[PDB]
């Protein structure tokens, strides 16, 4: 879907939108797998963006 569509984006659509370590968006997931931003579908993993968009100057 087009990310500006979609309510949550995905690894690489966070790496690019949220330009941060890969690595970290896939250990946050892997780690906090109740977390309140992250969405399993199926299989793939997707980053929310209203809660984290929130947090991106802040980091």
């Amino acid at each position: 879907i087009p990310i500006w569509e979609r309510y949550t984006l995905t690894i690489e659509e966070a790496s690019k939108y949220f330009r941060i370590g890969e690595n970290k968006l896939r250990r946050l997931a892997e780690e906090n797998k109740n977390a309140n931003w992250l969405i399993m579908n199926g299989n793939r993993i997707q980053i929310k963006r209203k809660q984290f968009e929130k947090i991106i100057d802040t980091l």
